[PDB]
Formats: C-alpha cells, structure tokens, sequence
C-alpha cells in the first residue's frame, strides 16, 4: 500500500465515572473493561477479548 | 491499495456514568465493557468479544 | 482499491447514565456492552459478539 | 428545594462532520456553534448567544 | 436546597470532523465554538456567548 | 445547601480532528475553542465568550 491504516484506532476519548465496580468469579472466565486495542494478526488465529469456561 | 482503511475505529466519544456496576459469574464465561477495538485478520480466525462455556 | 474503507467505524459520540448495572450468569455465557468495534477477517471465519452456551 | 434542578444540560451526544465551514464577517457580529450550555441568573439579565450590530 | 444543581453541564459527548475551517473578522466581532459551558450569577448581569459590534 | 453544585462542568468527552483550521483578525475581537467552562460570580458581572468591537 501507499497511504495504509489496518487495525488502527485512533482520535479516542473517553470518561467512566463508576460509584462502585465489582466483579466476584468462580471457576470460570471473565474479561472486563477493554477499551481502545487494535491488532493485526498475518497467518494465524486472532482473539481479542475471548471467555472460555472449561476444556 | 492507495489510502485504504480497514479494521479502523476513529472519532469516538464516550461517557459512562454509573453509580454501581456488579459481576457474579460461577463456571461460565462473562465478557463485559468492550469498546472502541479494532483488529483485522489475514488467513486465520478473528472474534472479537465471544464467549463459551464449557467444551 | 484507492480510497477505501471496510469494517471502519467512525465519527460516533455515545453516553450511558446507568444508575444500577447487575450481571449475573451461571455455567452459561454472557456478552453484554460491545460498543463501537470494527474488524476485517480474509480467508477465514469471524464473529463479534457471540455467545455459545456448552460444546 | 429538595431534589432540584434548573439551567441544566445532561445526558447530550452530538456529532458534526462538516468538510468546509467558513465565516466571514465585516463590521457586525457573527455568532456559530453553541452547543450544550447552561446558566442560571438570579436578579440580573442574562442572554445565551445575542448578537448586536452597533450602538 | 438539599441535593441540587443550577447551571450545570453533565454527560456530554460530542465530535467535530472538520477538514478545513476558517473565520475571518474586520472590524467586527466573530464567537465560534462554544461547547460545555455553564455558569451561576447572582446579582449581576450574566452573558455567554455574546458578540457586540460597535459602541 | 448540603449536596449542592453550581456553575459546574463535568462528565464530559471531546474529539475535534480538523486537517486545517485559520483565523484571520484585522481590528476587531475574536473569539474561538471555548469548551468546558464553569464559572460562579456571586454580586457581580459575568460574561464566558462575549466579544466586543470598539468602543
């Protein structure tokens, strides 16, 4: 390419007033608060915020 | 490509205001608060905010 | 291409005045807040929000 | 009062994609692009966006 | 009062893409861009975005 | 009062991309950008953005 953006973020802006935040987990999976990611994944498998409970 | 963009995310803005935010999870799989991500994939598997189980 | 865009998101403004936000989830799985998120996958499968309970 | 309010603004989201926005002004007033303002004035006057030529 | 708000700007998200913007301004009085203002007078006169041309 | 606010600005997020932006001013008054501004006068004037010519 010449002029390329691919799996960019940019020009963001963000505000989260939070009280009270509280997460409790058993025996499982939680992903919380992803804010602004990029990536570029080339022959390969690409996750960006993924739960799994078990196998 | 000449000035391309793909898997881009540009020009956000955002407020959350919240007075009390709570997660209880058991044995599961809980995704929560994914904002403003971009990836972009070549030749292999892309999910963004997924979640499973058990297997 | 020459000016191009795909799987692009831009130019958004969001608020969330959220007084109480209760998740709970047993041996399942839950996807809850995906807010401005942009991918391009070639040659191979992707989802964004996606929720699968067993296997 | 008790739970009160007045001149208040909350809970706005705006977007404004303008590709060209010019102004020109000889000898007057010229007033653009109030957004999401609030006063409150006890015992005087109070104006937002006036404009007044001479005097 | 007890719980109250007077001249108060909360939960505001805004954008502006602007590719090319230009004001120009003889002998006059040019207000552009006001966002998110907020005031209280007492006893007093009280203006926010006011343009005058002459006196 | 006892939970009071006055003359108060917050919560707020802002994006502003502009490729280009001039101001050109020959003997008058220009006023530009003001954004998330609070202020409280108590017995007095208050003006946030006023321009004036001459006078």
């Amino acid at each position: 390419g010449s002029k390329t953006k691919e799996g960019v973020v940019h020009g963001v802006a963000t505000v989260a007033e939070k009280t009270k935040e509280q997460v409790t987990n058993v025996g499982g999976a939680v992903v919380t608060g992803v804010t602004a990611v990029a990536q570029k994944t080339v022959e390969g498998a690409g996750s960006i915020a993924a739960a799994t409970g078990f196998v």
